């Protein structure tokens, strides 16, 4: 039973897998990551799973030229390079003889050597640019922008810069965002040194997966787009730097002063916006290449005893920018011990009711490529058989409390499960995870319950949830800016053991939460989804988008913009979902059981519109999508939200409001249609 | 049991329903068709079905202006109308006091009064135009074209004319295509009189349904496209005429002579191609309007006893251009008696295993609007629950032999069923339908078996099969040019009773074929689909498209165009489908049964690509689509076919061949993926 599963998980095992996964870099497309995949495949076979396979794809990746390093320069009038940025990060103690630490670089930057004047754009958010162009009347065209990391996904920053006319982007880590007060730099604390740099891709894929093969798996016979038709690639060069290098670039900044304090970091510089310094310019040198490279997912199967054609999936990535001490090996080590523990019951003669699939995804760091291509290959099986997807990237971002993001269909399952688990928090010994989680992170929606956020993107659940409509969830420990050492060489096992989780108790709790969700999904007779929870949030989301529109009362009058159809649909959903729940509590018959479970499994599916959202065909869920301004954040009724965004600035109001009304219709229709899936079937 | 069902069907009942359905016109959007829908709904309730509902939609229809008739004129230099075409068809005997016979018109023609010189374009097929432009070097730009009806759907003719620069189209019925030798004109035989005209829509919808609401049902709150963004509407005026009127227009034709005999009809005219006569011109007067009008489908439910969440659908249209004696009431009367007969067993305490839905669709004549909108509304239920769709338009086109078009998944079911039925054919008394059907219509694919054709479009199965991937089939009696009186006022009950089927025995046989297919689908424990039949045709289709490409050996060398991946996939499908069939013959367990039946139900589904075919998003089946040159005809591997079509004429070969190779990949992938749905599930 579940307790047997849960008691078998050990903090010590997790510790030792983490150690094992973090001694050398495991960059996607490298032989080191192929050999770690082969290791995981033998171990999962030894641990007891029925079959364990590699699935490979040939996808577009990006790497620096080893003989031709990327860097940025201040040049004087004569064209002399008077300051050059660092070529690599100072390695941490004990790691100086490690080969193949990829130098800091922005994956998928095009090649180039632009020189120009700098403008400073704060976080390069959509609103940052509005301020610059609209309020300050600064023009970024033909300028190189420098922007600090933080707040939004880096790909969005680059997209906004490109839209604004920039010809280069420089990203840096500001100590105000990546240096927590009162703690030391690595290795004596967990802060980012002035020499540390954040690697990361800067694509704008919008769910496409491999840039060359949107819609279709990048297998051996795949037809590939030419690079100039590739999806999501940036057209201006980009590179990241540490804050010692950044101070040199910013210290000379002239032109206009920062519009306000929100624009100032914590370096000793004026944070002037530019443009320009006075005869000195900036010059970038980027020589990275894009190359089609083979990647490898590991797929493990534990066959269900009763419904082997019903799939519960636990997945997370294995590739890392360098050592991956938190991101992702802290998640991967937890998956490994969950597989061990399931395989232990299996060996005692137990099987789950439903089939469980376990995945170690490749190339997540380069745009969720491994998960996406596998799902493109297997989409028919997933869509008619996929019960749920539980993600398993990093178990920790912090040591304060639990963080859960999921579909409303799982809200009750998580509430129940966390009441059965003990808190590991200091001061809550003998109290439940639910109790500590809800004191420390209370819902702002109401009640004596914990906050649960919306799924956005930036992780491997995206294809499952936003493209295919499979109920998905994730959980990890978090802090009270992500963590300072994110994607730097300094993110090591030692960082985790010394400063995050010395006793591996937080890891163990996250392993219990993830493992328990999976166990219930795979073995409970009736699926543990509550459709009434979707009815409640649909109403809150409708109220919200309604409020946004009501900022424009005159336009709503002129163009007759009614939300009545959406509210009607949400009422209908609320009433039908109540009746189904009654029927759920009132039946005996396995065909009936299977019919009702199918109704539950398909309800997430019902929110998918096969035409997709406007200009984003692979985002097909009508209720949720990644924010168009920040891939990491979820937005509700995305179609209507984006139609209303900045609408006072469009030239043809009647066309713009026409499209608002069209999206209201699409939403109202899709809510009604989803509701009807829960009606009596004949 | 089945025999009980089949014995309950009566030829006499069919006769009397036909009579009842054909005494007044039932044009879509008219009150007469609404009242026939209300009648059908009460009767189906009385006949015993569990529930019977109307589903309504507000869709774009088209009607002539009652105070401003459409016509064509020869005008002299002074602008005098020296000849005018007929304003209505001479009514048949006994029908002269019937109100509301819509005059001959091309539904959805735009308004206009173009005058110009005539070019004669034969059937206005794609190859007709190639001949004119390429061989004969005639330019149709700014000309009015006149084309005879036949060979291809009329919408295609209009699309080709429009592409060729025409500014008007005149369609006529040539006696060579609509006057069978040795038989008299109505009312003394079944031929078309010189005064008869073929009504019909001329849209190019490509599966969109209602022109204003592609993707979404045209319900009460629907957001509608403006007419200028409407899908599928023609941009040049169009009108049809009889052959007495046509002779007047053709008799004066000058310019170039017909390129060959295939271009000559059976009128006493030279069939000169034009352009022009000599100072006389042609002038059209079209004043028809498009209007959003409510339509009504009748939906009947007979709940399944064991799997009520599995839907077998029998459907056909009810709307007619005028009386609808063959098209569609000859089908509708057969559905009515099938419903009576099922409801009779129901009343004796019987239920089918699976739910049966019965539909009387509206507005089929105006572009399959009623079926399409209902499926757009219910697409989630259909896609996860839809076992099969059996269409039921006209039961007869002729009195010679059976004609069946269906997915290969039903080939065995139809072979078996027709061996259990008696032939009604003269000279085959005491022999089986299978025997008569296969002597008279032998497969050209090989064997001592009957011909079964591919599904194309031009009927209500299109949304079910090509958009949603639900296994579909149809059957009717046919002739050894469709039937002469198609869509004219002369298509009456009397036509059927006197000349087609005096004893209603052909009707009864078609009722047995349709009814029996439905009965087996709804009640058999294991679904009566044979996946090995799909493996055999996939190989034939691959050979075929391969042969087409091999007309271009040099290009295949230069661009490296290999079909190896498609042949590999078809081999894989063949082998996996064999194993599944073995497993199908070897299991006991209802979850197992339900899993295997789901694998069978989903196999048609697997051929759907959610991105659709190029430039046709609502045609999503990769194996079949309506021919791009003739909506009535099915084409196999449509994506590759169209990429190869006329490819020697494209300007950039490497791009054109690139796209061939892309479609080979898409096909090969989709066959492999469909195959994998029939693999062991874990
Ligand atoms: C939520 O569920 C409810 C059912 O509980 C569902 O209610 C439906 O609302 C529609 C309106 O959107 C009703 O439609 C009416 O049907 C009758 C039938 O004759 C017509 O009389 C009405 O049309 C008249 O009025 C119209 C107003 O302009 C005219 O245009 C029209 O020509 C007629 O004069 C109208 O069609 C429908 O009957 C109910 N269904 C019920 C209660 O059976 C509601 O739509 C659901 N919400 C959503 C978003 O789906
Ligand atoms: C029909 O089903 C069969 C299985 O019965 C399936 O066979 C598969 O074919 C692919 C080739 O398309 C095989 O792929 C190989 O896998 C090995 C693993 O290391 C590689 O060595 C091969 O790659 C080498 O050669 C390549 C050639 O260019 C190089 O590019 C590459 O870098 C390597 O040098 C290749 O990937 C695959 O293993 C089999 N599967 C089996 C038998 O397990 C076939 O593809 C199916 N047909 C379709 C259309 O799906
Ligand atoms: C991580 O753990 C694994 C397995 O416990 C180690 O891999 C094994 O290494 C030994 C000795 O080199 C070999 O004999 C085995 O074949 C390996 N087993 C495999 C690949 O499953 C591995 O060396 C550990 N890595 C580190 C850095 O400690
Ligand atoms: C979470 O737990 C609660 C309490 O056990 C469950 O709610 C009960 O479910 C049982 C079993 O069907 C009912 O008899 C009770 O009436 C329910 N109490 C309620 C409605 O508060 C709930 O089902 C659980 N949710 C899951 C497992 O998803
Ligand atoms: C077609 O058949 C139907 C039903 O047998 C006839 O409709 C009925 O007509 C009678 C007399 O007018 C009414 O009392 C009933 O209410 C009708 N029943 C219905 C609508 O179900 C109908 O008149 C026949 N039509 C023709 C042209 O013969
Ligand atoms: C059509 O009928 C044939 C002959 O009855 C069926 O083929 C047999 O099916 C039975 C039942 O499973 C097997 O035991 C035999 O070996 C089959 N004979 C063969 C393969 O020729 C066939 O299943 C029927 N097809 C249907 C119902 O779709
Ligand atoms: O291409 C993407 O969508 C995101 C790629 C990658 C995903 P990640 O694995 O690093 C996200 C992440 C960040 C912090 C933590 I703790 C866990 C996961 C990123 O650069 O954001
Ligand atoms: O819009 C369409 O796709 C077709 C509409 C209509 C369909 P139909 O019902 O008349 C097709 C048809 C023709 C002959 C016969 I016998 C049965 C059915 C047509 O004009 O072709
Ligand atoms: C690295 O840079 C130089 C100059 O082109 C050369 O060694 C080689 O071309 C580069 N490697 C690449 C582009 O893969
Ligand atoms: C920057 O690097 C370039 C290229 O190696 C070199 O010419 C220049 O002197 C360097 N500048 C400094 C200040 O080291
Ligand atoms: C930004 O400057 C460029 C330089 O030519 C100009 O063309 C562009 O329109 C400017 N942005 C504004 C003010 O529209
Ligand atoms: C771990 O827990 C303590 C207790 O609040 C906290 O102060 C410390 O900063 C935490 N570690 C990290 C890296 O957040
Ligand atoms: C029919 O034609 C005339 C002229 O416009 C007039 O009676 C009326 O406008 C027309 N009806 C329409 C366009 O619906
Ligand atoms: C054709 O009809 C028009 C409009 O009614 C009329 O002016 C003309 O005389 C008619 N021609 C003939 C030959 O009847
Ligand atoms: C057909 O004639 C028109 C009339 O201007 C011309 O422009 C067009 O190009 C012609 N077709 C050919 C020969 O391309
Ligand atoms: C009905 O059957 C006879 C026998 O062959 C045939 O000659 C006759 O033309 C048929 N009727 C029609 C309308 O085809
Ligand atoms: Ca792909
Ligand atoms: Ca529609
Ligand atoms: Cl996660
Ligand atoms: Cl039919
Ligand atoms: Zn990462
Ligand atoms: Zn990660
Ligand atoms: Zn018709
Ligand atoms: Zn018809």
């Amino acid at each position: 039973n579940m307790k047997a599963f849960l008691d078998e998980l050990k903090a010590e095992n997790i510790k030792k897998f983490l150690y094992n996964f973090t001694q050398i870099p495991h960059l996607a497309g490298t032989e080191q990551n192929f050999q770690l995949a082969k290791q995981i495949q033998s171990q999962w076979k030894e641990f007891g799973l029925d079959s364990v396979e590699l699935a490979h794809y040939d996808v577009l990746l990006s790497y620096p030229n080893k003989t031709h390093p990327n860097y940025i320069s201040i040049i004087n009038e004569d064209g002399n390079e008077i300051f050059n940025t660092s070529l690599f990060e100072p390695p941490p103690p004990g790691y100086e003889n490690v080969s193949d630490i990829v130098p800091p670089f922005s994956a998928f930057s095009p090649q180039g050597m632009p020189e120009g004047d700098l403008v400073y754009v704060n976080y390069a958010r959509t609103e940052d640019f509005f301020k610059l162009e609209r309020d300050m009347k600064i023009n970024c065209s033909g300028k190189i922008v420098i922007a600090r990391y933080g707040k939004v996904f880096r790909g969005n920053k680059v997209k906004n810069a490109q839209l604004a006319g920039a010809k280069g982007v420089i990203l840096y880590s500001d100590p105000a965002d990546y240096f927590a007060p009162g703690v030391k730099s690595y290795p004596d604390g967990w802060n980012l040194p002035g020499g540390g740099v954040q690697r990361g891709n800067i694509l704008n894929l919008n769910g496409a997966g491999d840039p060359l093969t949107p819609g279709y798996p990048a297998n051996e016979y795949a037809y590939r787009r030419g690079i100039a038709e590739a999806v999501g690639l940036p057209s201006i060069p980009v590179h990241p730097i540490g804050y010692y290098d950044a101070q040199k670039l910013l210290e000379k900044m002239g032109g206009s002063a920062p519009p306000d304090s929100s624009w100032r970091g914590s370096l000793k510089v004026p944070y002037n916006v530019g443009p320009g310094f006075s005869t000195q310019k900036v010059k970038m040198h980027i020589h990275s290449t894009n190359e089609v490279t083979r990647i490898y997912n590991v797929i493990g199967t534990l066959r269900g005893a009763v419904e082997p054609d019903r799939y519960v999936i636990l997945g997370g990535h294995r590739d890392s920018w360098v050592f991956g001490g938190i991101d992702p090996q802290s998640g991967a080590a937890v998956v490994h011990e969950i597989v061990r523990s399931f395989g232990t019951l299996k060996k005692e003669g137990w099987r789950p009711r439903r089939t469980i699939l376990f995945a170690s995804w490749d190339a997540e760091e380069f745009g969720l490529l491994g998960s996406t291509e596998w799902a493109e290959e297997n989409s028919r099986l997933l869509q008619e058989r996929g019960v749920a997807y539980i993600n398993a990237d990093s178990s920790i971002e912090g040591n304060y409390t639990l963080r859960v993001d999921c579909t409303p269909l799982m809200y009750s399952l998580v509430h129940n499960l966390t009441k059965e688990l003990k808190s590991p928090d200091e001061g809550f010994e003998g109290k439940s995870l639910y109790e500590s989680w809800t004191k420390k992170s209370p819902s702002p929606e109401f009640s004596g319950m914990p906050r649960i956020s919306k799924l956005g993107s930036g992780n491997d659940f995206e294809v499952f949830f936003q493209r295919l409509g499979i109920a998905s969830g994730r959980a990890r420990y978090t802090k009270n800016s992500g963590y300072p050492l994110y994607h730097s060489v300094y993110e090591t096992y030692e960082l985790v053991e010394k400063f995050y989780d010395p006793m591996f108790k937080y890891h163990l709790t996250v392993a219990q939460v993830r493992g328990g969700m999976v166990f219930e999904l795979a073995n409970s007779i009736v699926l543990p989804f509550d459709c009434r929870d979707y009815a409640v949030v649909l109403r809150k989301y409708a109220d919200k988008i309604y409020s946004i529109s009501m900022k424009h009362p005159q336009e709503m009058k002129t163009y007759s913009v009614s939300f009545d159809s959406l509210f009607s649909a949400v009422k209908n959903f609320t009433e039908i979902a109540s009746k189904f729940s009654e029927r759920l509590q009132d039946f005996d018959n396995p065909i009936v059981l299977r019919m009702m479970n199918d109704q539950l499994m398909f309800l997430e599916r019902a929110f998918i519109d096969p035409l997709g959202l406007p200009d984003r065909p692979f985002y097909r869920h009508v209720i949720y999508a990644p924010s168009s301004h920040n891939k990491y954040a979820g937005e509700s009724f995305p179609g209507i939200y984006d139609a209303l965004f900045d609408i006072e600035s469009k030239v043809d109001p009647s066309k713009a409001w026409g499209e608002v009304k069209r999206q209201i219709y699409v939403a109202a229709f899709t809510v009604q249609a989803a509701a009807e899936t829960l009606s009596e079937v004949a």
